[PDB]
This record gives structure tokens, sequence and C-alpha cells, in this order.
């Protein structure tokens, strides 16, 4: 309908600044070669996981806001949902990676002393990233293994009628995470707040990664609390912007690296 062209062309320049400063940062942690440490490399992989999500889903979730119809063919839409999932899973476990490695490393170290080095990453990175796959088996064949689309338009999820898988696979991947981290941010806090400023700068661009992952996607976690226990509690209005929230956190994260820490200006400016 001819009055929500307004809001889809805003997307596309969303969608622009997301897969461009994504691309910026792997331009500049590749073409600078003075930021390859592990850290660095776990910020890496947040930035992949952001693009991914750009480059990926922000076209194809623009086109289906423009055109209220799925016909894409089905196993493009799969694909989609796969790629949306990896990308979220991928970028909630690189910053939770980042979070227990900070912990262990500021642990007062007297058991982990050893390798903070590319072994610990590389394992722990592709780890995150094969729990993300072992998510996407079961979503692309669901009716192969469990005896549970039925929608020939307006393609989604194929455990979009199952109340209790959707409300444990939403709390496990947000709480525990979310939790878990938060306790390790906290003793991380502690731990930090014993010794002592560079650590201030640290300590805060990973608060505003915090701040971004949570008051980002707290209201679409919630509308999927809301949404399974009542179906006269759905608008599709809140339900986009909430999802728009989201990648709006995958686009922030990008501006959050370099208003941080002194480093990537540098980098960036030339
Ligand atoms: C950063 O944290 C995350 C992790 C995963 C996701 C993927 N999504 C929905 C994603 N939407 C955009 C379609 C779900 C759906 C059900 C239960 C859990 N996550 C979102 C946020």
């Amino acid at each position: 309908s001819p009055q929500l062209m307004p809001l889809v062309v805003v997307l596309s320049t969303i969608c622009l600044v997301t897969v461009g400063l994504n691309l910026l940062v792997l331009y500049a942690v590749r073409s600078e070669r003075k930021l390859h440490t592990v850290g660095n490399l776990y910020i890496v992989s947040l930035s992949v996981a952001d693009l991914i999500v750009g480059a990926v889903v922000m076209p194809m979730n623009i086109l289906y806001l423009l055109m209220s119809k799925w016909s894409l063919g089905r196993p493009l839409c799969l694909f989609w949902l796969s790629m949306d999932y990896v990308a979220s899973t991928a970028s909630i476990f690189s910053v939770f990676i980042l979070c227990i490695d900070r912990y262990r490393s500021v642990q007062q170290p007297l058991r982990y002393l050893k390798y903070r080095t590319k072994t610990r990453a590389s394992a722990t990175i592709l780890g995150a990233w094969f729990l993300s796959f072992l998510w996407v088996i079961p979503i692309l064949g669901w009716n192969h293994f469990m005896q549970q689309v039925r929608r020939e338009d307006k393609c989604e999820t194929d455990f979009y009628d199952v109340t209790w898988f959707k409300v444990m696979t939403a709390i496990i991947n947000f709480y525990l995470p979310t939790l878990l981290m938060l306790w390790f941010y906290a003793k991380i806090y502690k731990a930090v707040k014993r010794q002592l400023n560079r650590e201030r700068k640290a300590a805060k661009q990973l608060g505003f990664i915090m701040a971004a992952f949570i008051l980002c996607w707290i209201p679409y976690f919630i509308f999927f609390m809301v949404i399974a226990f009542c179906k006269n509690c759905c608008n599709e209005h809140l339900h986009m912007f909430t999802i728009w929230l989201g990648y709006i956190n995958s686009t922030l994260n990008p501006l959050i690296y370099p208003l941080c820490n002194e480093n990537f200006k540098k980098t960036f400016k030339r």
C-alpha cells in the first residue's frame, strides 16, 4: 500500500550502513594488522556475524515487508531463516565467549596462565558456530525427525505453531547466556574494581555492547514470552519494530567499537 513506503526506504539506509560498517571493521583488522589479538579475533567474529545478518536478512526482510507475500520459493525462505538464526546465535555466543575469556583472564590467573592464543580462540569460535549450525539442523528438517509449514504464503519458522519448544528455546538462548554472562560481567567488575585507565575503556566498550544486546533485544523476547500465552496479544507492527530493534543492535555494535577505544579511530580515519 502506498503509505508504508516511507518506512521501507529508511530500512535500506540501515542495511547499507550495517553491511558497510562491519565490512569496514573487517577491513581494519585485515588491512592494518595491528589488531591481530585474541580479543580482537572475538570482535572479528562478532562483526562477521553482524555482517552476515545484515547482508542476508536485511534485503530479505525488506523485500518481505515491502511485499506482504513470500513467493521466492520454499527453500530460500528456509535458507533465510537458517542464516538469520546462525547470525543471531553466533553474535550472542561470540559476545558470551568474549566475556568468558575476559573473566578467565581477570580470574586472578592461578589455573589459567596457559595459552590465551589462537588455539583457544579458534576452538571456542568453531564450537559456537557448530552449536549455531546444530540449531539449524532441526529447523530445516522439522517433519523428518519429529512427526509434527501448512501455509502456501507468509512463510515462517516450522515451529511457529508449537508453544513449549518456542518458549524453551527462547528461554535457553537468551536467559542462560544473558544471566551467565551478567554473572561473569559482575565478577569482572568486582575483580577490576579490586585492581584499580585502558581497562576502563575496555570495560566500557563491553558495557556498551551489554547495553545494546540487552536493551535492544528485551522487547523482542518479552514479545515471545507474552505471545505464546495469549494470541490476542499479537501486534504485527510491534513485532517488526522489535526485530528491527535487534537489527539496530547488530548495526550499533560497529558504532560501539570505534567510539570507545582510541585505536579504532585512527585505523578508521585513514
Ligand atoms: C541475540 O539473541 C538472539 C539469538 C537468536 C535469535 C533468533 N530468534 C529470532 C530472530 N528473529 C529476527 C527472527 C529466536 C527465536 C526464538 C527463540 C530464540 N531466538 C534472536 C536473538
